């Protein structure tokens, strides 16, 4: 059975094209000046920011710059739990899951994908918003008061190790569909059938990475490895999370967020 775990991996791959609205191709292109004759516009200070909120590149009421921010940052993960779950429903074993272990599995799972997806959007210099028409320069978001620099550059630091791994939109695919389909998730019910599913994932994507990146020694068990590195660095955020509903009260968080990070 070698001829459909490539049709497995196209319908995986077809559902990420069909509902991402910035691939890793299309990032790339941008981050390096061959996408287009415009370039990004940079922010990297609080008059840039202005500027591009002003229209150049662009809420709950204002509170601060710093607030601001992360209040854009939440925008931008609400977004991408979006796409993620409409990615998830595009594959035919997950839509088959009884609805609530659908929702067990996102919202155990969303963040992980997001921040391996968010290194597609990265560059050690800083990342790209508002679909690559600005770049928000790393150097300004360590300038953010704590706790709200702390909690963003741990995932430049994971992002540029993930990029040196050089995946291509057809891995991350098969690489962020493992991740929502796990079956270590809390209170899943179908358990066997989500480990299932994932143990075939994970074949496609062995198969995979063998036939794109033939010269690419060790690749698999430096994914398992980097799946295991996201649950890590989701638990700190998960805990700079509750720092900041302890910490920062007049601070807001997006209803749906509150219910992800509920427990
Ligand atoms: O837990 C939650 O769900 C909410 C809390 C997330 C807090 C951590 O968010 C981080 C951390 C590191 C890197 C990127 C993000 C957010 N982000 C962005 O695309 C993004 C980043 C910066 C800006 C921006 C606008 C103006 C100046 O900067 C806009 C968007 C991608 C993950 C989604
Ligand atoms: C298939 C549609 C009908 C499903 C009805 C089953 C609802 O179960 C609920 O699923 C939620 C996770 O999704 C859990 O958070 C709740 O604890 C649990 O009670
Ligand atoms: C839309 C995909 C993203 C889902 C976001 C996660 C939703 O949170 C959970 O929703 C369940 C109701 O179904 C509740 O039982 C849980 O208490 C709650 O934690």
């Amino acid at each position: 059975q070698v001829a459909d775990l490539k049709a497995f991996s196209k319908h995986i791959y077809n559902a990420y094209l069909k509902n991402f609205n910035m691939t890793k191709k299309k990032a790339r292109s941008i981050l390096t000046g061959k996408a287009s004759h415009t370039a990004p516009f940079v922010i990297h200070d609080i008059e840039t920011l202005w500027q591009a909120e002003k229209g150049l590149v662009w809420l709950p009421p204002y509170k601060e710059i710093s607030v601001h921010v992360f209040y854009r940052c939440q925008c931008t993960t609400v977004e991408t739990v979006r796409e993620l779950t409409e990615f998830a429903k595009s594959i035919p074993s997950f839509s088959s899951l009884f609805l609530n272990d659908q929702v067990t599995l996102l919202k155990y799972g969303v963040h992980e994908a997001i921040f391996a997806m968010l290194a597609s959007i990265v560059n050690k210099d800083g990342l790209l918003v508002a679909n690559g028409s600005g770049f928000v320069t790393r150097e300004f978001l360590r300038s953010l008061r704590k706790p709200f620099s702390d909690i963003i550059e741990p995932k430049f630091e994971f992002a540029v190790k993930f990029n040196a791994l050089e995946l291509d939109d057809s891995d991350l695919a098969l690489f962020i569909a493992a991740i929502i389909l796990c079956g270590d998730r809390p209170g899943l019910m179908n358990v066997p059938r989500v480990e299932a599913i994932q143990d075939t994932i994970l074949r496609a994507l062995e198969f995979h990475l063998q036939a794109n990146h033939p010269d690419a020694q060790y690749l698999f068990p430096k994914l398992l490895q980097k799946m295991a590195d996201l649950r890590q660095l989701v638990t700190e955020h998960a805990q700079m999370m509750q720092r900041i509903k302890k910490t920062e009260t007049e601070t807001s968080l997006h209803p749906l967020l509150q219910e992800i990070y509920k427990d």
